[PDB]
Formats: C-alpha cells, sequence, structure tokens
C-alpha cells in the first residue's frame, strides 16, 4: 500500500554540494521518489554529469556568494515555478582549518564563509520562494561536532557548524505555522574511497576514532540520503527544529562494544 | 512499496493509538505484524484488519512477554522489528505531593519494567538472528518536565529513554540497533473535543509547540517505519524526537 | 569580600547515603560553608562516624520505605527546625545488575527501589517541608549514564538514572514559582582507593574507559561535593530543572586528548 | 579567598554580565584586566576593581593578542579568561529583513573574538599548565525563538561548538574551557518595558520556569564557579544558567 517510490512525486528540490558525496547520494535518492532535481554545485563538470544522471538540473553556484545563491534558488523558481525542497548542504573542510593554535584568520573566515554564511544565504533564498507558497521542507547540514568535541579539531569547522545547528533550530522554531519545517542534518563521518584506503594503511589512527563510533564505521553517504528524503518528506510533518543526528551512536555513547 | 517486505514486527499496546497506527504502516510497507494486548476485542480486531496475528499480554509480567515474542518467532521463524510501546498515563500519578506509592509503582511496572522485560525478550531472538531493529516507546517529557506533571509516568519515560540508549550503544556491534522513539503530545477524538470546549486549557498547551497542535499518530507511525527500516541503518542509541519543535523552542510563532 | 565558608551558615542539609563517598565528601563541604548537616545512612556505624565528623546528625534510614524516608525528614525538621537543602544521593549498583541478558527481576526491581523510588519518597518528604517554608533546594543524584550509555552496561542502574533525572527536571520546572529549585547532579565515574589499584594491575580495563574521559582520570568525589554545594547555595538561584554534568568532558566528546 | 591571586582577563568588562563578573571575581581575591571598547566606561570599572584597563575591539586580531600580552607581562600570567564581548543590534533581525552586513558585523564580535581570545588566552596558559576558559554563548545556543535575531543565534551556536571542541582537546593541559549559556538577563531599561508592555513580557515569561529573567549577579557566580578549582572536573560545558528554560514545557503559574 505504500509506495516510496513516489512519496516525493513532482516535489522540485534544489540541492546545494550536490555534484558529490552525501550532496550527490541524496539527489539519487530523492530522484527515486519521484522528485525533480536542482543541482547546485561549483564544479560545473561534475555538476552536469550528475544533473544528467539525475535528469535535472544544474546551476553552478559559490554558496558563498549572495548573488550566485540567489541566482541558484530563483533559477529553480522560475524553471519549475517552485521549491519544494531545499537541501543545503555545501561545505569544506580545509586542511588549513585545523587546530585553533595553528589556524590563521585567512582560513578561518574562508571556513565561516563557505559553510556558515551559505546557509544564511541559501536559507534566505530558500524562504523568499516558500513563505509566499505556503510550504516547504529546509534541511541544512550541520555535523555531529555540532554536538560533540574533538581533540582532533578543525576549529573553523565546528564552530561553522555549531552555528547552522543553531540557526536550523531557530529557523524551524520560527517559521512552524507558516507552513514550514527546517531541520539541521548532523551526520556522523562519512565513508570515501580515500578514508577506506587510509584506514587501511593506518590502523592506529582509525582505532583511535572507530573506539567512539558504537557502530564501527563511518556512514555511507547513502545512509544520509535516507534521513534526508525523510525529513524532506510527509513522514516528517510532525519534526521541526531537530538537531537530526545520524551517527551510528556517538553522541549516545561512552564506553563502546568490543 | 514493501521497504518491510517479509519483515515480521511486534508491537506492544499495539490494538490503539500509537501502536495501531504504526500496525497499520508496517503493513503497508509490507511487514507481518504480531499486535500484542492486554485487551482481546480491540487486540483481535487489530490483527484481522492487518492480517497480522493477536497475541495476549500483560507487558509487565515476565512470562506474558517472553511468550509474545517467543509466540512471535515460533509462528513466523524470526523478529525482526520491536515496538516496545504499551504504557499508562492513570490519574492516580499526578503531582508528587498527592501520589502515593501504589500508583507510582503501578507506572513503574507498566511503563518501565515492561521494556526491560520487552527488550530482554527481543534480544534473545535478535541477537542469534544477527539482526533487529528495536524502538521503545519513550516520551518528550524524558527531555522536558512539565508543571502539569505526572510523576511516575515521567520517570518511567526517562528510565526507557536512558536504556533504550544504553542498549543501542551496546549492541551495535551485533546488528541490532535500538531506539527510544520520544512523541510530543498526540492528538485523539476525546482532547480535540476537550481543546475546543476549554481555549484556555488548550493555549496554556500549544503556546509551547511550534507547530501549534499536537501530533498525529499516523505521524509517529512514519517515525517508527523509518526507524524499522534500512533507512535507519546509521541510527543507534537515539533520542528520536518527534515532538512538533517542543524540545527545541523558547518564544513560539503566533 | 567573598567568603564561602558562610555561604550556607545556618541551612539545615540533610544527605541521604551520607555515610560514603560523594555523601560523605559533601558533608564536609556544606558543613564547612556553615551547614548543618543531617546525615541519613542505613549503616548506624559509618552513619554515627559521619555524623561526628560533622558535628551533625545520623538518622538511619532504608530510603527505600517510605516510613523511613518520611521519619529521616521530619526528624530533620523537627530537631533543627526547617530543611533547607536536601541531596538525595543514596544509591547502589549491585554486581547482580549487569547485561540485560544475565539480569533477572530481583536484581532489576532492587535497584529501582533503592535508586528510583527512593528518591520518589525523598523528594515528596522533602518538599513536605520546603514548601510550607517557601524556599529550599534539591539536589538529587542522578549520573552521566542518564545522558550517555555504554557498552559495559548495568541496565538497571542506568534506567534508574534516567528515571532520576527526567523526574527532577519535572520537579525544578514545577517548583521553579514556589521559591523552591530542584537540580539532578550527573556525575561521571568516581575514584575510590579500590579503583586506583585495580586500575593500576589492569591498565587494559583502565585505558577502555579513560579513553572516554578528556580529563584522563575519574572525578575525586570532592569535585561532586563543590557541585553540591553551588547548587545548594543562592549562587545557583538562577539554576533549576538542570541536568548539571560533572563528568570531566564525557557527554561532550569524540575524539580524546592523548 | 577562592580565586586569591588569580588573574582574569575579562572582554565586555566595563558593562553588564562582564562588570558583574568582575567585581566578583575580585570579592573573592582576583586581579581583573578589564578589556573593553570604551576607554571611559573600562577605566571606571578597573578602577573600581583595582585592576587594570586594555581597550580593545575584540574583533581584531593584534588587538585581542595585545590585550593578553599586556594582561600576562602587567601581572605575570592569564589564570582565567572571561570571554564574553558580544553585541545584539537591532539590524540583526529576523532572517528574511536581515542584510549581509548586519550578518558578517555579528558574526565578526561575536564569534570570530572567540577564537581570537581564545587563540591568544590559550597561547599564554599552555606553558602555564592551567587556566580557565569561559566563553559566553547563550540559552538561544540550544533554544530557538519566532522572536529571531539570526545572526546572534548563529554566532552563539558557533561559540557553543567551538567551546566544547576546546575544552575536550585541552582537558589533559590542566586547562578548562566551558560555554556559558545564560538566560535572558535583566536591565533597568527591560524592566521599565515590560512594565509599560505587559503582553509582550508574558509572551516571553510564559517559557521561563522562574518567572524572571537573570541578574548580572547570577551569572557572575556561575563564572566564578567555573574560573575556580570547585569546578576541576568541569570542561567542555553547555553551562545553562537559564532558569529552567531548556528543560520546560508547560510552566507554573
Ligand atoms: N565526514 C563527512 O564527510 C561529514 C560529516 C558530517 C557533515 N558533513 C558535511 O556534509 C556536507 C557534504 O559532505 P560531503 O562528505 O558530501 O563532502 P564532499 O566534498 O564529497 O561534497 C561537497 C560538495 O560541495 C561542492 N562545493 C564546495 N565548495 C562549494 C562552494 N563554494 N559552492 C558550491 N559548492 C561547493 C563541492 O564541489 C562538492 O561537490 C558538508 O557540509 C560537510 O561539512 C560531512
Ligand atoms: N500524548 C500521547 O499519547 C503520548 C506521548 C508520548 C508518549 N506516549 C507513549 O506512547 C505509547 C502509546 O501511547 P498511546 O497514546 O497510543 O496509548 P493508547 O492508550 O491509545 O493504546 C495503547 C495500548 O496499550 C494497551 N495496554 C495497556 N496496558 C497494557 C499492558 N499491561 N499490557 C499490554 N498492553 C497494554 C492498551 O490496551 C492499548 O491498546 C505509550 O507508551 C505512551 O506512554 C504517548
Ligand atoms: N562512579 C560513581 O561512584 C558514581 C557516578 C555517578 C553517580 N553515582 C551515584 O552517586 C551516588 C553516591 O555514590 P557513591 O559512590 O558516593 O556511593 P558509596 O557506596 O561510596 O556510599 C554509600 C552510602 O550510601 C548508603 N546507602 C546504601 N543503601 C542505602 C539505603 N537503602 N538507605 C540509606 N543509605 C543507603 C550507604 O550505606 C552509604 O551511606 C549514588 O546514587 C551513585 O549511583 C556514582
Ligand atoms: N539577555 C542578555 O543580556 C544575554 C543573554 C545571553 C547571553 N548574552 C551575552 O553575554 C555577553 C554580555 O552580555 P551583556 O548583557 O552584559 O552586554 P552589555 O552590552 O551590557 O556589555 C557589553 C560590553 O562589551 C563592550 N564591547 C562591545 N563591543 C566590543 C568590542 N568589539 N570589543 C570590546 N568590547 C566591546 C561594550 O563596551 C560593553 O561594555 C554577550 O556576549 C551577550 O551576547 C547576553
Ligand atoms: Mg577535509
Ligand atoms: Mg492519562
Ligand atoms: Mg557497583
Ligand atoms: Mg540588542
Ligand atoms: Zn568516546
Ligand atoms: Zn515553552
Amino acid at each position: 500500500s505504500m509506495d516510496l517510490t513516489q512519496r516525493l512525486a513532482g516535489k522540485v528540490a534544489v540541492i546545494t554540494g550536490g555534484a558529490s558525496g552525501i550532496g550527490l547520494a541524496t539527489g539519487r535518492r530523492l530522484r527515486a521518489e519521484g522528485a525533480t532535481v536542482v543541482v547546485g554545485d561549483i564544479d560545473p563538470t561534475t555538476g552536469k554529469a550528475a544533473a544528467d544522471e539525475l535528469e535535472g538540473l544544474f546551476v553552478p553556484v559559490d554558496v558563498s556568494e549572495q548573488e550566485a545563491v540567489d541566482n541558484l534558488f530563483d533559477t529553480a523558481a522560475s524553471t519549475f515555478g517552485r521549491v519544494d525542497i531545499a537541501f543545503n548542504n555545501a561545505g569544506i573542510s580545509p586542511p588549513e582549518d585545523d587546530l585553533i593554535e595553528n589556524t590563521d584568520l585567512p582560513a578561518w573566515q574562508r571556513v565561516q564563509d563557505i559553510n556558515l554564511k551559505s546557509v544564511y544565504l541559501s536559507c534566505r533564498a530558500a524562504l523568499r520562494h516558500m513563505v509566499p507558497a505556503g510550504k516547504g521542507s529546509i534541511i541544512n547540514t550541520a555535523s555531529f561536532v555540532a554536538v560533540m568535541g574533538s581533540a582532533t579539531s578543525q576549529i573553523s569547522y565546528t564552530a561553522s557548524k555549531g552555528g547552522v545547528l543553531a540557526m536550523s533550530r531557530e529557523l524551524g522554531v520560527q517559521y512552524a505555522r507558516q507552513g514550514i519545517r527546517v531541520n539541521a542534518l548532523c551526520p556522523g563521518p562519512v565513508n570515501t574511497p580515500l578514508l577506506q584506503e587510509l584506514f587501511a594503511k593506518d590502523p592506529e589512527r582509525a582505532a583511535r576514532r572507530l573506539v567512539h563510533i558504537p557502530l564501527g564505521r563511518f556512514a555511507e553517504p547513502e545512509e544520509l540520503a535516507a534521513a534526508v528524503a525523510f525529513l524532506a518528506s510527509d513522514d516528517a510533518s510532525f519534526i521541526t527544529g531537530s538537531t537530526f543526528l545520524v551517527d551510528g551512536g556517538i553522541s549516545s555513547a561512552y564506553v563502546t562494544p568490543l
């Protein structure tokens, strides 16, 4: 009776950072549930390729720029008449952003611009279309580091995601009687081919992290995709302002199982 | 369709409210539902509607909880999903000043002991299978306190939350996820009528709910289907709040 | 001009489980700040010894019994005039309560009786005195395990402390306009001479726990005593319903420092 | 005597919570360095506390470094840092009505400032092998509101997350880092305003179990606790002093 293949039928979803990682996994999952996907990404090559795969739309965007972000959402609304879903997901974690002791202001500010400012811009743009429409679901990518701190610190990254979480929560409360939901996706660490190789080459480094993850592994991007589809859908109609942790138990755990 | 195709789900308190709505939703995704309930009349009717199995149970008794899961497993071969959901909120459990020991203990027996029994029995079956999803019904009151207190109820749900979290951590490498469903207040035809005849009482609660309304049982059912499924494969030990923004809000929108 | 040796001058404090551990350390600290301490404990030998050291009063009590708990607080109020502070701290962690697979009902229920029912009884009794007096500060001992789960589980203990936390929070909210504050003390693991010897002999068992504690050690009971003195005092006048974590950073930490 | 001899740097120390905290730390024996943007009120606060005023814009790296370097060269060390400077300007409001200059200004003064202040404080505390840092976040880092100041809220969420991480990171170097999260704080201005507009007051107070805003002295008491050895097993804390706000559904009458 319940077919998930039409859960997002006819819904227009904008995804930033959509050409890779959880952004691309999410694009595939929303498309599989019937959504029309607008891929916004800084890379025109991988961006075009993603949109082609999803039978969707590519708009090039630097999410740290107000004009680019407005253009993304405005192009989406002009093309399809509406924006139903916004997955405000673009973010970076560059090597120059590290321990507070060795992280200088250019690194600090660049990460804020691309990770926190971008979410302010993206929410403002999405709301410009969603509010007069009387409906919408916004998912902002924060992180489990918005709730849990680490000795292996990337200090501007951590602050930016804390900012994303608190802003997401407030927006969710603010717009809760205007037909809109806003939620913060807080992923645990996410697996990549590069990490899989690195962890195999350095078991000590891997174990230093895995000992704090009850499930004993990083997330696959498809697992985050499943959560965004849930939040984007009417299955999450009573969920707004959420600290939506998909972290394999990290935030819940003291001593982990063997 | 068929996110839960072939899966066997045991639901306690499955004959009413969230339990019943969840039964319907899991069935719609392909699950076989075993309805465990103290009420044989509504229990049989729910199982008949879901094309499932009704099994009498008193969730406060070890023999009965063990028989519920044993019967589900012997009948269908396995228990994939346990929604340990049965609970009460009797009027004799109220403000701590007026709440006496019989009421205190009855609520602990039915709401907290029951989840220990149900998880112990579910795990007996799930651990050798190497897979399972357990959803325990706590409450948003495990996270938020209220002046309109039912004190044993609140303590029991805090206990459910903490135990759920720990079981989730403990079994995370044995293929079994454990999560605490924490609903906000749930709507009923009765509450809908009461709130209409008494807008002051309604407002006193609704002013703390951003969405401005109680949940529908179907909305909790949607969350349990998510948690029961592989869509939540990286979610365990969760304080899974489905509360319309209650735990997140200071000043609410008009 | 701030002298803490007078912060609780004349205040009457009832401490359950006052003969040992955190309870005893807290008695010393409250007394050092000028309080009159009523030591409620099941053990008359250590109970009397504590009250003698604290220049206070020992009152025998089984905190799992309504009559005994009512007698403890009624005796404190009759003997010293009032109950200003209640530190509802008595609790047990017996070995028969362990992993859920191996934990039978008598152990389950015994821990619920002594750890959770006891806090209901103790709060109900303290409030009988504090409400008419229009003032009071109640501190209930929960645990960091009310917030964080462990694979090394004592399942009834954990449930009991989750129950204590939620009840404390609700009581704190409920009585916030009646001159009373109620807060949950949530200690991390606390050190003992026994534990220090056990960890020295068994570095493996030790590191399995310490790797999740940013401070790198268990708490000393005096550190919890200092938190209770704060919560009992007017220095915590705007703190009620708190999940008051004194846990060396456990609930906050992913990867810990070396 | 709890803070006898300890040197405490307080940004925003010339008014509000910063000033109340200066008085409390002094009353426990601390030496207070008042870092503030206004020299006249700054010197006034320092003179009262028998401390030292250092002029500083906490959004400037060179000025923040000078603040902590001057504290260390004058009194030998920095034992306590209360990184408390922040603003809540009206230009920062609902997200629909908040432009980029307003957004960025609040991030600069509220969040960047805490990164700069922590970097400088830690640089001094690490050699000493001891120190206690208290960063002022807010209860809005934990609870959202429809009456939104969106950059402020974001900045304070950032302050909380960064405080938590630093507290974890430095926990085995004898340093503690904690986030003070105050509820709404009373002022004479607010007090008169809530009298003239009781409907406005009621809209907020119905979410506060204690039924009032905090007095700055109450926050000062919490900072003194965190600054002291009484909080030696507390680090990385979301230290809520919010009258029960983050804990409450239906509030008492
Ligand atoms: N361990 C993790 O990967 C992890 C964990 C938790 C949260 N997150 C967050 O999830 C989001 C994506 O994670 P991911 O693993 O998929 O990373 P990813 O590198 O695989 O994807 C990031 C995408 O964003 C694009 N992008 C980068 N800068 C951009 C800019 N200015 N404008 C527009 N697009 C830009 C990139 O081209 C890239 O396609 C990030 O916000 C990340 O911080 C990641
Ligand atoms: N506002 C809410 O309804 C709300 C909010 C949060 C959490 N919860 C919790 O959700 C769960 C379900 O709530 P609901 O409103 O749907 O309840 P409900 O009263 O509508 O139906 C629950 C079922 O539990 C059955 N039951 C009662 N005692 C039993 C026992 N000893 N053994 C076996 N079955 C028994 C009842 O016969 C009934 O069919 C409960 O645990 C509740 O505490 C409810
Ligand atoms: N690692 C830890 O020690 C730790 C951590 C977090 C929370 N806690 C909790 O802190 C509280 C105190 O812990 P502790 O380590 O200081 O205990 P303790 O064993 O060192 O002291 C025991 C005291 O409690 C008394 N007691 C036991 N049962 C009693 C009963 N029915 N009635 C009256 N008194 C009774 C004992 O006789 C004694 O007076 C407990 O509730 C504990 O669960 C402990
Ligand atoms: N309701 C509240 O007041 C409340 C609640 C929670 C958190 N907070 C936060 O507590 C902290 C202090 O609050 P307050 O009420 O005492 O504010 P306040 O306005 O009374 O004091 C702020 C001080 O900081 C100074 N200052 C401003 N900008 C500066 C700059 N660039 N560089 C150096 N100094 C500067 C000011 O001169 C002033 O003395 C702030 O961070 C605030 O956001 C306030
Ligand atoms: Mg990176
Ligand atoms: Mg009821
Ligand atoms: Mg023990
Ligand atoms: Mg302002
Ligand atoms: Zn850990
Ligand atoms: Zn509220």
